[PDB]
């Protein structure tokens, strides 16, 4: 499937250090899932019974993430195979191509959830439930999809990947603007503490899901002839997707577990 990351094994190729650097990178994403499952799990029964839903939704995230992210790092290493003469990794005829499909599916799964899981801990004021609700999960599941239409598009035409990935932009700025509204809501009423860690979710929440569209566009960052459009953008990319995974996901999911805590007390 015509993406960057097959485009630059078929051509260039990838140095050592590229592939394994890569490879252990996204072993650490899945590996951190699988802990992070584990945790949500053992600690469900430290927060009062109307929060544990926020526990619950973390728990399938990390499942989700796990199984795909697992897949995802087998594909890379799978995709990938190593060259004597040149010395270098290209992309494999008898292997099955790199697919970006693991992580976009990842996405359709969390995105909904992950939005979802914090109107389990804050209450609203002015809002109702479920018109937050249905603008995250339309939005977000709209944005998903505008965003894989033009990954489709990233090596053969760059400018309906943008314009796609401008589209998809949209719908990220609408859920930013909901959740916003949400914490906001959320602070109204509740302790000090709460709101401290309701003001860290938030801007945790800003970086992480922020990452997503940087480590999208991240080949071309520097232009079509720029140092990222190579081995190294694939590892920035990647390198960055994992951040954001382990952020958005884990860290959200740890900060809510707390607010939900204090707000036991
Ligand atoms: C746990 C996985 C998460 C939270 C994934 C989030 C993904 C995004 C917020 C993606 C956003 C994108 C844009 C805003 C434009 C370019 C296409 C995307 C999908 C990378
Ligand atoms: C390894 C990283 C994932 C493990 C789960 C996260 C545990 C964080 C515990 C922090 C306690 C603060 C309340
Ligand atoms: C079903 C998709 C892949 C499952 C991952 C199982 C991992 C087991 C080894 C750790
Ligand atoms: C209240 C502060 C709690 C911070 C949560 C941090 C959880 C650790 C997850 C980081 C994963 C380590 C490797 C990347």
């Amino acid at each position: 499937n015509a993406n960057f990351e097959n485009f630059i094994g078929a051509t260039e190729g990838f140095s050592e250090i590229a592939y394994q650097f890569t490879s252990h990178i996204l072993t650490l994403g899945y590996a951190v899932m699988l802990a992070g499952l584990l945790y949500f799990i053992l600690t469900i029964k430290n927060v009062d019974k109307k929060f544990q839903m926020s526990n619950i939704l973390s728990a399938v995230v990390m499942v989700s993430a796990f199984l795909l992210l697992y897949a995802q790092a087998q594909n890379w290493t799978s995709s990938f195979t190593f060259n004597e003469e040149v010395g270098r990794y290209f992309l494999d005829p008898s292997g099955d191509l790199f697919n970006n499909g693991y992580r976009y599916l990842n996405w359709l799964i969390d995105v909904p959830m992950l939005l979802f899981q914090i109107l389990f801990v804050v209450s609203l004021t002015t809002s109702k439930f479920s018109s937050v609700r249905n603008q995250f999960w339309f939005s977000g599941a709209m944005m998903i999809i505008t965003g894989y239409i033009g990954q489709f598009y990233e090596v053969s035409n760059l400018t309906a990947f943008l314009v796609w990935g401008a589209i998809s932009s949209a719908f990220f700025f609408h859920i930013l603007w909901v959740m916003k509204k949400v914490i906001n809501e959320g602070k109204e009423g509740i302790s000090p503490a709460g709101q401290k860690i309701l003001s860290n979710i938030w801007i945790l929440f800003l970086i992480s899901w922020t990452l997503y569209p940087g480590a999208y566009l991240m080949p071309y960052l520097t232009g079509v002839d720029g140092f990222l459009y190579s081995e190294d953008g694939v590892m920035a990319r990647q390198l960055v997707y994992t951040i954001a995974d382990v952020s958005s996901k884990v860290i959200y999911g740890v900060l809510l577990g707390n607010l939900a805590i204090t707000l036991s007390k």
